[PDB]
């Protein structure tokens, strides 16, 4: 069973007597501090909340299990046990603390209050930043819908510049990166932020998360399609690859299907095998279940212009009102091989200048969506910035004298629409004198108890780019 | 519960439809393959044995939730029932898979194999790739340990360079990355990884994870000191710096202390208030007990340089016998900002080029250790090397035009020692030839069973440097 108490940073253990005598409080935030990334969608506390802080999250096997390790872990006693059994007698377990925090969904400009944390009792001073490193996490979940949101403004852009509309662009990014991540849980979490923007996954632990932790009026969250790997194309043996494509479109002959090409010869594959041997079994498919083509390897902007250049001398193309190629509705094409945001741009422009609509494409990623991210990347930071000591209130912060860049917030902090409907952090307080209207932060958590939550439905709604509303 | 049945990537669920009919074996490898990180740590395979593949995975609750599940996913009754069902009678949901792997904590060059999967039933030829999705996120424990040994290596040739011997190597890079990771499991997992090489962590979640799936006869895998954040020292206010500073080394005067000391001006902090307001502090500190000063911002080897030259010529320095400069016992500093392998080794090269003894430092890593990592970066793979059809087994690989790195190997593999003491995969049966002596892989898996597992205690062992050898 997971423990809250062996959850944290190891110093964080020895912080209680660390604080100015009689501290009372412990206010602290987070954001995504300013240094392109210029605006991030706030996603994934609510799972944190719920798997991890709310209910009974103290017991006395739980404080001996932390006696025990942290006695060696520091080859001394440093464990603040009185402290936690004050949280399991007087509330039956639940942390007092409160937290609130923007709605999730929401696209809020770099440096800006996300959420705050502080603890609602005198003696649980300690409490607020003993919580830091879980609640620190959310950067992942945060960065993922953010930098999986910002590939679909590129691909909104080019489609709507190649084919006049958006349609099918949720479906454009497809989530491949179930393996390429460092855990089970990683994958859950990193494939429902990416569900935020899109429909499509084959990381299945994205599904039940979503389900369990924020629900959808649909049923299923994602989708996905059959499609070959090189085993089951390889498998057939190397003088056998027509047969390979031949069986595993006939078996998914009225779905769509996605069938690996680059095996041995991916321009051979395209040009001789779809293209002349098995020609009559691709024409004849319906336009609701095309033959997907998918190149794995090379150059990842080369060899979409050849495959490209390739099936459109062996199949009829047209030209859509906007003057760009269009293959035949039977047939499309996936990139799912090293796609990241900055190739996924390279791609779609020069599918541009050579004419191909963004229709005929759509993009798998594996590594670059889910695991090529780190908390440095928009700068997701946790600091104090008000405590009571003496019954007197103070403004804290941080001021490094070698980076302006990690100078933290003062005082109490509030969220509020500018003037114009942009966002602004109000520091000192300064939220109370009612000048900017209503602070947009929402209590999330409280005492034990998640007292505002957000399905996917409302997060999905709140994250829409610009172009779509 | 988890539920191995929706653990993999969505288009598995459609492959066996799309294998030759009459496959009764479907064998596969994994490999770091070539392109330096010449060589890898084994490590990471066991933990998922036990947590995820060994015993009853498999029930008809579980292939009903995946039955509903994958129904809506792929808007089609694609899912292989019979055959997980044929799981669950047969062997009470026990899978038929034989794994067989190197030791852990093995340190194996690139481009060898390092575990092999195959079903030992025919009529679960389709499982052996079920499982690739589980079984490749190895990768992630795996590129974890070679890259803090990496470290390591790095490490000790400077410590051995500057003070004539490796005293203290194992606790010269510190784990801060708890938070800086994507999830709690990652965490776990990579701190684990991390204790291979060193003795120290503030990534609690690691050391549970050691003593519930590999052990350890000492009570613990790792050790921490008391260390103060920014919260703890900003908490007294702006003008009280002077205050923190000396309520922390007082409340831990006997044992060693690390204090953040760059929330204003880390210079000021080391030549006015460690330097003369609270010397006599110092001073008076046990070699068992030191103030551990610690940098947080800046360029990494500039800030480490000046903290030293100020340090220098405030408290009374030595030359060791090897010409090296030496702070007092009592002093010492950590970088733990902004450190990863490349940084490392700037900050050791440019600390030997002034006359400094690593002795004098430590450094933390937070997502550089545990977060600035991917599958690509050791090119961990996994691939189907030979499959049995109509009786008849034949060597399979991939081999794509673009890439000949992708390339894979061919047939049944086999790891062995060379005659010069180096390490060899055989290919395409021939280890049954028996020219290479015994295989190295060992069956650690077979029909739902942990066959030879490893105690944390022999890993670290296999895993030594040669240097420590
Ligand atoms: C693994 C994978 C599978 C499919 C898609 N995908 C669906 C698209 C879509 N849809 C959705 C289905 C019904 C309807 C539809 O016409 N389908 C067929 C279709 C159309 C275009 C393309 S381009 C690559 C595949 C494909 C398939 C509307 N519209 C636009 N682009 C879409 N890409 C992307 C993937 F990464
Ligand atoms: C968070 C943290 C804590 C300690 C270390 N650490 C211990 C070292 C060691 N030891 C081990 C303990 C007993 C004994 C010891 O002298 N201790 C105190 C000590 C000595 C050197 C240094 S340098 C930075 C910190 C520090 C502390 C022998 N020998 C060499 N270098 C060592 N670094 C590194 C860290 F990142
Ligand atoms: N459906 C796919 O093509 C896929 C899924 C997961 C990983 N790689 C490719
Ligand atoms: N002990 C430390 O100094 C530390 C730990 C975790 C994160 N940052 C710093
Ligand atoms: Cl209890």
């Amino acid at each position: 069973e997971f423990n809250i108490l062996l959850a944290t940073d190891s110093y964080k253990v020895t912080h209680y007597k660390q604080y100015p005598p009689n501290t009372s409080k412990v206010y602290s935030y987070f954001e995504c501090r300013e240094k392109k990334y210029e605006e991030t969608v706030f996603y994934g506390l609510q799972y944190i909340l719920n798997k991890y802080l709310k209910g009974k999250v103290v017991t006395k096997e739980k404080i001996q299990e932390a006696k025990d390790v942290y006695k060696e872990h520091f080859q001394d006693d440093v464990f603040n046990e009185k402290g936690w059994n004050y949280i399991l007698e007087k509330y039956d377990g639940h942390l007092p603390i409160e937290i609130k925090a923007v709605p999730e969904g929401f696209v809020i400009p770099r440096g800006n209050v996300l959420f705050t944390v502080e603890n609602t009792d005198p003696e649980c001073y300690w409490l607020t930043n003993w919580i830091e490193t879980i609640l620190v996490q959310s950067w992942y979940p945060i960065t993922v819908a953010t930098n999986s949101r910002e590939q679909k403004k590129i691909l909104a852009k080019y489609l709507l510049e190649t084919s006049g509309n958006l349609d099918g662009l949720e479906y454009k990014l497809h989530d491949f990166g179930y393996r390429g991540v460092s855990s089970q849980e990683t994958a859950g979490i990193g494939a429902s932020a990416h569900l935020v923007n899109f429909k499509g996954t084959d990381t299945v632990a994205g599904l039940a998360l979503i389900k369990k932790y924020y629900g959808t009026k649909d049923p299923v969250p994602g989708y996905s399609v059959p499609a070959a790997e090189h085993s089951t194309i390889t498998a057939w043996g190397k003088d056998h690859e027509k047969d390979a494509f031949e069986h595993i479109v006939t078996q998914f002959s009225s779905v769509p299907v996605s069938v690996v090409s680059d095996s041995y010869d991916i321009y051979n594959a395209c040009e001789k095998i779809w293209g002349e041997d098995l020609r009559h079994l691709i024409v004849s498919r319906s336009t609701q279940a095309p033959l997907i083509i998918r190149p794995d390897s090379g150059n990842p902007l080369d060899t979409v212009l050849k495959v490209l250049e390739i099936l459109g001398k062996k199949f009829p193309v047209t030209e859509n009102s906007k003057g760009y190629k269009l293959l035949p509705p039977y047939l499309r094409v996936i990139q799912g091989d090293g796609v990241d945001i900055n190739t996924l741009q390279e791609i779609v422009e020069g599918m541009k200048q050579k004419m191909w609509s963004i229709e005929n494409i759509a993009f798998g990623s594996g590594g670059g969506l889910l695991q090529k991210l780190t908390r440095d990347l928009l700068n997701c930071s946790f600091k104090c910035s008000y405590v009571v000591t003496n019954g007197l209130g103070i403004n804290v912060f941080k001021d490094p004298v070698a980076d302006p860049n990690k100078r933290s917030k003062k005082g109490r902090l509030s969220l509020h629409r500018t003037p114009a409907g942009n966002f602004v952090t109000l520091e000192e307080g300064k939220g109370d004198l009612e000048e900017y209207g209503q602070d947009l932060l929402h209590t999330v958590f409280k005492n034990g108890k998640v007292t505002k939550s957000y399905s996917f439905d409302e997060i999905r709604k709140n994250a829409q780019l610009n172009i779509e509303l």
